[PDB]
């Protein structure tokens, strides 16, 4: 029931392996979402391969809602310990980013910006 930094990290090319054929997306945008850089306009197909990614998480539902108590209890299936806190302490610090949104691909996305933003550590988006 948790897994280890290498597993982690291999797990993020799988997620990515499920979402990004449903969308047109360039290899850059990937590459600087992945280490945690969201600091440029995202296309909406962009925006709806990080809901894609999200729902296959759990931790959004196809409103593209956040569930913060459902992500808590989902993130030993998602992060590695390490990564631990630093999750739990984005998790808070966006719980009500979607709020701000009516659309389920930017409700994920402006959520995925600000666990971005608050990561007190390395952020990767798979």
């Amino acid at each position: 029931s948790h897994m280890t930094m290498e597993q982690f990290l291999t797990s993020l090319d799988m997620i990515r392996s499920g979402c990004a054929p449903k969308f047109k997306l360039k290899t850059e945008d990937l590459d600087r979402l992945r280490v945690g850089d969201f600091n440029f306009p995202p296309s909406q197909d962009l925006m709806c391969y990080t809901k894609c990614v999200s729902l296959m998480a759990g931790t959004v539902n196809k409103k593209g809602e956040f569930n913060a108590p459902k992500a808590l209890a989902q993130l030993p299936h998602l992060v590695p310990p390490e990564m631990m806190e630093m999750s739990r302490k984005s998790v808070e610090a966006c719980r009500d980013t979607h709020k701000q949104f009516k659309e389920s691909c930017e409700r994920v996305y402006q959520t995925a910006k600000c666990f971005s933003e608050n990561a007190d550590g390395q952020f990767m988006w798979p």
